[PDB]
């Protein structure tokens, strides 16, 4: 196709058309769309910034790994920035929009979709960009693996198993640290060469049956997916949250059925009980009584699953402290809410669960519930499935808090300390108030840290509110940095600002990242700007936000 | 000082003297030795290869981080190769010897020795190259932390905590994977700049009390040592087993007192019981009943702790199958021996321990022992301390199997499958026999993989056996690669050979590693040859073994 | 001389000795000191930071312009950084200390001292780095020019006329903006070539008498010092506050005797009268009734001229609001104090003076005084000489507020609005209080802006207070930048911080300045780091504060 709305930097319309005809000749016109449930792949959907920002020139869906290698070849020939996606469902981080306009979004999921291998004795699977969590689930159920191996799913199930893992997301089971469960990844580099990490570099020995296969299609050696380190430099991490390569395949470890499961809910009556609760959770997480990643939800998070804002009030301004208590009562929930789960034989569960209850009993008016003790529509019923690896679509109901809601995640990290968590909550709560927004968030409990997801929801068509959201977001980044907290992940417009936060010793961390990226991507064609890392041909003065 | 035995590549004697006076003027003459319990820092002690190989030109001991920076400056000025060590105690991997002769060994432990911080609520410590495991142990005992926080120690306690962790060593408690317990490292790069990884890049906010401190001496932000990922590319792994930078500081996560501990021994009668034992260990490790990294030791390993070869036989050739049985009997051990430990409240221990015993009960003649049930000198008494983080010097007795023994480790990885373990064991036992050596080894049980340490012991003054040792080693490397197994770590003379083994898709892995190294070390002065990775100014033709 | 405490970056001790013998052979040993009233030229005197910072390696005093050229030649040969000073008296901005250690301080005032020309019909003088204000004063008195031409002096008379003017200082007469009174500068560039700006580039026509003179010693054409622009790019400003060249000569415009002079003092009773006073000053300055640069001083500034802190109180903590009032009373001054002066025939003076008094009459309890109406020791008696171009040493008494006081200037710019002045004053007063220091300062009234000098005084030997001083300074810098105010000049340790504040559109300003500097100084030997501007061979990671 012929005339895009936006062309990549320095490229003519003629160059653009020559390229597209070349890609069209490789992957078929059906896998190449030019911009002149069903996630968009062309633009930021959770519009926060405006037009001209994050708009692709074309979407290209490779049929396979070779196609990715030919498309890289052509980006290097023509100097065309690529933006690689697996699914593009996470609006809030900007969905599939490219950081620089004119990029070709590389839809890896449309055709490279295969569950490559589910290995029972090793307790791992091997996956392509396109396998969503739902797909891996159906894959297990149709092969009888449901009662031998379990999954680990993020709050919504349509995300991509490999996508989520390379961006380092978190799940709610004992295997919740996705990135930490990977072993043996296949990558297409900026030069177009194929590379496999860890024991993935140790080739499967020759055998009659696997002779002549292209590299991509070759099997892996036996320890590829059982031991992540291989030998020498462990380079895997240069591929999480980076623009250093295009991830084509990845092995993720699966937790075998524990032969015992019980999910639960602990309600904390007062807004201020977060402090003692977090002090209670600390020793228990560090001492292993708490098996999975346990979450601490704010009342409106559960509230919004169950109903939009108009369904709880007419106010257009933020609900008050009073109303929040009334919503809590209405649903039988607390002001803050702890969800977690017990895994294993009954005899073990029991002891953990008597220790847990025992510890949270020191908070007045605390209340303990199993799924069964709660309403049909309850979050616990839904989360009962989430913490045993079963994927759902339920919790997506909160996105619709406001009418034409769009949301963004402000995601700082806090210590596992009541004092620290109350301090971080205060800073976010003031600012959310100052912007006219309800504060909505969760804390997901890591072993020695807490991931705090603040869900800023607003009206995608309101010029005034989007600017308040832009002002909120950048002010929270600074406030949080002035209190020694940093974000673990953000949307395309805050990458630069968040990377500037990690400036110890005059930006040593980013300088060093710059070196690695110009070395391996001399034309700077693999996602310029991802995480605020820019190749030399992209002037900081021109591109940073 | 004036005239070294060996000078670094292309450097004159005049250049060399100029440099050395410069370094002497920076760190004092007492910290600079020229080569013209108490580990050697000048040469490979476990002589395998011959003279001219792995011989330093000088040892240099920085007083602090500034001193490492100035020494890097002068290596880039003069083009002098540095070989950075922490302790240099691991003969068998080549102790502190440099891969290229003429290098200056950088002894980082002599002066940069401090336990920087032991934080209890966060359950981490922060350390300098010089803190040995014994040192961190005494640090805890002198501040009352012994009944709050425990360590994780490798079979010998004199190694370096950070050294062991960047090299990716393994311990025998639940926090056994050292590298995976790190968070927040300080690195001096080849350009001379200081760099802190993950949340170590997010600076501590300004305060009156920490103003004006040098970068090196600044505190870290609060999540520095609690969340390892930070934001963007996770680059940490580029510093493990690499020549990418000089590690100055590191934070390691400490496991709090579990309020319950029981160590144990399960003796396996027959040489062939390894196969069923490994099939039994598989589900139990994967289902979490086995809490620590359990070990499976061969009879001579325990034999050798207790006594030299002469003390069990006059024979000069390898002991036979029959004699091995007799030795087993003599000590009350099996042919293979499983060591492990139960952590936690009694109610929990008990259920794990009934599941463990139950499962190993299917192996005829199996026998279960607690420390107390065994002789004063037993290994289990020693290992009872090892599996609770208490360091010792006991197991070092085996190095003396033979008279003027030196040892080397042949270190392949196997599946956690009886079948695979028996196959690897066969390949290693034949080859050791063909070289006239006793087979001595362990398997340390990872979650989905086993680390197989074969301990090749020989006479360091015997020309004929050293060569058989070199022949064993390189044949094992190939044999193992022909069966799909790679090594996780080796001595200076096998580094090129083992890297060549990870050659999938025509050496992609090492090619990509060469790009990163030349980018960040344009003069190639940081440890040329580590892991088989060579900067461009070191001809492969000239330097590879 | 042989062995300095600190050597410039990358330079050997042998190189250093070679250079120094070369310079010694050019200017004589009496003009070259090696570091192994009477201002120091070797280190920061108003110690704030610590050792190793801002320490010269040698002081070099050229005999003349040729000598500066040869010294530039040798800095480019050896790559040695030069730090050019004129006088070095301004402790508080760091006196003559170099921004990078190992630099050679180039003392230009010791020998290049001459009053080159005082031209009456043109009403200008032409000067070398060494002419201090006292010196130009005595020059005028010895040639009868005292009743024809007047000077313009900064609060202390010992600074350098050209030095003060390239740094853009301010005086208290109608010709108060020093930099704006220059015309025709002679510069030695980093390549070593001599350059004369504006009509200084248009050469004096040949004549018998000026044939054969070196460039440096040639006369200037007739408009050289009467029209500053010349033709084409006006480049003059590249030499103010910059590291673009070494200023050798400069022409400054002198204001002829106005035939009428009356200096005065307007005392403002209350701490809050600053607000109405600044609103009163606004129209009057803008409408030209206020002839000179009037000043508005805080009570302790005048207090401190007259006596140390101990002489007003025993207190070690900051004096209170109440005590300030009592001090005001004791001296017959207000809380704030406005100094100014009427120039010109009596008929004109009188009308300005009735308009001035009239306007300030709306501030209750206001009091008007001429010199004669005040005590012998009063500030107005001193400032009566200051506002007619007569230099003094009097006001230097305040430096001794505290015992072993050192001071630093925090120098922001504010609008000429009572509201803005009170807001800036608040921000600075809180912070000084939080550091335990007395707030001391002035506002010097530009035509449409105010220069606010906050004088931070502290004990140069107190580790704890120096750090509070470093904390104050950097917090003030940010606070002020968060309120839209920038600093106009700072000490060596805040240069990077203050430049980072002028970062509109991702640091465009400094990026563009980096381009000009690398173009003209390819070896980066002219004052690396001045104003936060660093040549390419000075890693930002390594050198920024
Ligand atoms: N296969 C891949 N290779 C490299 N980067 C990838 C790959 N897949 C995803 N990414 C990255 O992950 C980011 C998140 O996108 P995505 O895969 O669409 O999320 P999700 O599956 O959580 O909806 C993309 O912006 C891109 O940076
Ligand atoms: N601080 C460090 N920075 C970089 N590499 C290091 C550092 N310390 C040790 N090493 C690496 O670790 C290897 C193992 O050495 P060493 O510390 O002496 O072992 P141990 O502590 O097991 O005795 C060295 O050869 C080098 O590869
Ligand atoms: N001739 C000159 N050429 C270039 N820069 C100069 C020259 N003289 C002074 N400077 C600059 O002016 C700054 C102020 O120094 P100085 O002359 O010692 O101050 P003062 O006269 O106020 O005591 C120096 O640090 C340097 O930045």
């Amino acid at each position: 196709e012929f005339r895009p709305l936006t062309l990549p930097p320095k490229l003519s319309l003629s160059d653009f058309n020559e390229f597209i005809q070349d890609i069209i000749r490789i992957v078929g016109s059906e896998n190449v769309e030019v911009i002149s449930m069903k996630p968009t792949h062309t633009h930021d959907p959770t519009h926060v910034m405006d037009q001209d920002y994050f708009l692709a020139s074309a979407i290209v869906a490779p049929r396979n790994v070779a196609d990715v290698q030919s498309i890289v070849g052509l980006a290097n020939k023509f100097s065309f920035p690529l933006w690689p996606i697996s699914i593009g469902r996470n609006s809030g981080y900007g969905g599939a929009a490219p950081r620089v306009s004119g990029s070709v979004v590389l839809d890896m999921g449309k055709n490279m979709n295969r569950v490559l291998e589910v290995n029972v004795e090793g307790a791992y699977c091997v996956v392509e960009p396109g396998v969503t969590y739902h797909d891996l689930h159906n894959y297990l159920e149709a092969n009888n693996l449901r009662d031998k191996l379990w999954l680990d799913v993020p709050d919504l199930g349509g995300g991509s198993v490999l996508g989520n893992a390379v961006e380092r997301g978190v799940g709610y089971t004992p295997y919740g640290d996705h990135w930490m469960m990977h072993s043996g990844m296949e990558v297409v580099l900026a030069n177009g060469e194929l590379l496999r990490t860890g024991m993935g570099a140790l080739p499967d020995p020759k055998r009659p049956e696997t002779m002549g296969l292209k590299p991509e299609d070759q099997p892996w050696s036996k320890i590829a997916h059982l031991f992540p380190y291989g030998f020498g430099p462990y380079i895997d991490g240069l591929f999480s949250q980076s623009n250093m390569g295009i991830v084509t395949k990845i092995g993720i470890w699966l937790m075998p059925n524990p032969g015992g499961y019980q999910s639960y809910l602990i309600t904390l009556p007062k807004d201020g009980d977060l402090k003692q609760a977090v002090d209670i959770i600390r020793p228990l997480r560090l001492g292993m009584a708490l098996q999975n990643v346990p979450t601490i939800r704010h009342i409106l998070l559960d509230a919004a699953v169950l109903g939009d804002k108009r369904s709880y009030s007419s106010r257009t301004e933020p609900l008050s402290d009073e109303e929040l208590d009334k919503i809590a009562k209405q649903l039988n929930l607390g002001r803050w809410n702890f969800y977690g789960a017990l895994y294993g034989p009954e005899p073990i569960r029991r002891v953990l669960w008597e220790t847990i209850k025992d510890a949270f009993s020191a908070i007045p008016g605390v209340k303990f519930y199993f799924p069964e003790d709660t309403p049909e529509n309850s979050v616990l019923r839904v989360r009962d499935k989430t913490m045993q690896g079963i994927p759902t679509y339920d919790e997506l109901k909160w996105i619709d808090w406001l009418p034409n809601g769009a949301h963004l995640f402000f995601s700082p990290i806090a210590k596992v300390s009541g004092e620290d968590a109350m301090m971080q909550y205060a800073v976010t709560k003031k600012r959310c108030q100052e912007a006219g927004l309800d504060f909505i968030g969760t804390f997901t409990v890591g072993m020695r840290e807490m991931h705090h997801i603040v869900c800023i929801v607003f009206n995608k068509k309101d010029l005034i509110q989007k600017r308040k959201v832009q002002w909120l977001m950048r002010t929270l980044i600074d406030d949080c940095a002035a209190n020694g907290w940093g974000e673990y992940r953000t949307h395309l417009a805050f990458m630069d600002q968040i990377m500037e936060t990690y400036n110890w010793n005059n930006s040593s961390f980013l300088r060093f990242n710059e070196v690695l990226k110009n070395a391996v991507d001399p034309n700077g064609i693999i996602a310029p700007g991802k995480s605020g890392v820019w190749p030399s041909q992209y002037s900081h003065v021109t591109w940073k936000l």
